[PDB]
């Protein structure tokens, strides 16, 4: 099982850099709107403490600089919404795909198209975690960039990234400029509660090392989702909710194999451990790959 | 994290390619598809393919080439070693610079991986030292491509051609010379043993103590002919002086010198990792160049 990114073309076709004075960062152009991080409108001082309303307040159209590669974009309105500011531009995107916005859980896994100056480097599948954080790899200059899905031909648009925590992870918003977790763009230390592991995610590798074979692990036992949530949480493992459950729905009925049927062989392997094994190689139980990203690699 | 090239400028190339009942991927530059020559056999055909006789006796409508809901018209077939290049009537606006390159085993290149012309996923691979590569293909993804990205110039390095039984992968470049003993025809075949890229696991070792993590480190140092004693017995590939050299760059940025380095890959092959892990890894890993580390980490 590899990362699997989205393919990036459609969201390359969508970015452009944002500039106020020398503050650059990148932004998204669907139709004739560019979203991008708020802080764009702060001087690097501004940022350690910063009043978003009146600094917005003084400044005006003329002072954003938005360019698809070297071609300026005409900025012909501006808002803020949250920690998102919203340039109306006098073109619309001939690029635009088909595209919607949403908020994801904890445990969705999305492709990251890291940007610089408007240019996309580098695509990679990220994890949003329990703590609001996502393993990313970001750079100085790559805020804005965004995070997505692609199903049909419709994106997905679900991350802005605006941070990078002393532990080396990564904190945004979504595209209503909402953070993911307690954070907030100023320059002002800030941490990354202690992470946990995305149970339904294991669930769903376990259910993948069934289709492949392996499957040494399945007991004979069942539980309820109470008993196994209590259970859980103490080995650090988030409990289970309904949509949870839910979205194996699939994979439980690719194997035969009911999700509390599942649950009571990963109680059994957290209170007893490997005992030495392996499941689909590893020792580890992988906790990024969503019940999707199985059938999306297994399909 | 293992990252990948946009895949924007191949995605506008692929198309899809039928001949009979067999459909998979061709790659659509200027006014010439290519893709896999053995969407020309039957099941029958695929057992013992003779492709310059199987070809000879196809007709330029027998291939279907459809490009979303256009179909173009192949106008003249050639074929060059495992590649069918069709030439059609039409030239691909979206057609990128472009060079066909082939890479040597220890390198990376991105997988866009398709199917029926349409993108569905990429990844990053490297071409192992056997020659195979441990990507994530289905049926229908032949022709499919790996490609690296330098300015605006996509570099083609990789066609998609066959899964071995044990999983991993077989192609060839675009000149459609196999990376590897491997032949297509449907027949069970086997890769050479492989071995781990050893100036690769450098290069993610010192990307590991960019971000932060040394326990692995130690106070010793190594020979590099010591070193390469040691990793010729675990299967890891030898270390080269022109390994040294393109680590060099990560060696400064960290202050720890690659015989150093060295050093402490001699301690986790002799000891093992203990339970611990690196950049959340159980593994060392070995499908980073030192150039993919330095773009990611500055
Ligand atoms: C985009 O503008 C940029 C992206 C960063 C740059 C390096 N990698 C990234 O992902 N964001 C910021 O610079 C961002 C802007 C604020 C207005 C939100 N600042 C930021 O991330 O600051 C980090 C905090 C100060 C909020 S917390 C922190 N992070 C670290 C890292 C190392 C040591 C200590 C520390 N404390």
């Amino acid at each position: 099982f590899r990362k699997m990114a989205f393919p990036s073309g459609k969201v390359e076709g969508c970015m452009v850099q944002v500039t106020c004075g020398t503050t650059t960062l990148n932004g998204l152009w669907l139709d004739d709107v560019v979203y991008c991080p708020r802080h764009v409108i702060c001087t690097s001082e501004d940022m350690l403490n910063p009043n978003y309303e009146d600094l917005l307040i003084r400044k005006s159209n003329h002072n954003f600089l938005v360019q698809a590669g070297n071609v300026q974009l005409r900025v012909i309105g501006h808002s803020m919404q949250n920690c998102v500011l919203k340039l109306k531009v006098d073109t619309a995107n001939p690029k635009t795909p088909k595209y919607k916005f949403v908020r994801i859980q904890p445990g969705q896994t999305f492709s990251v198209l890291a940007c610089y100056n408007g240019s996309p480097s580098g695509v990679y599948q990220c994890a949003m975690r329990p703590n609001f954080t996502i393993k990313g790899s970001f750079l100085n200059g790559s805020c804005g960039s965004v995070g997505f899905n692609i199903d049909y031909d419709c994106v997905s648009f679900c991350y802005m990234h605006h941070m990078e925590l002393p532990t080396g992870v990564h904190a945004g918003t979504d595209l209503e400029g909402n953070f993911y977790g307690p954070f907030v763009d100023r320059q002002t230390a800030q941490a990354a509660g202690t992470d946990t592991t995305i149970t339904v995610n294991v669930l769903a590798w376990l259910y993948a090392a069934v289709i492949n074979g392996d499957r040494w692990f399945l007991n004979r036992f069942t539980t309820t989702l109470n008993d196994f949530n209590l259970v859980a949480m103490k080995y650090n493992y988030e409990p289970l909710t309904q949509d949870h459950v839910d979205i194996l729905g699939p994979l439980s009925a690719q194997t035969g194999i009911a999700v509390l049927d599942m649950c009571a062989s990963l109680k059994e392997l957290l209170q007893n451990g490997m005992n030495g094994r392996t499941i689909l190689g590893s020792a580890l139980l992988e906790d990024e790959f969503t019940p999707f990203d199985v059938v999306r690699q297994c399909s």
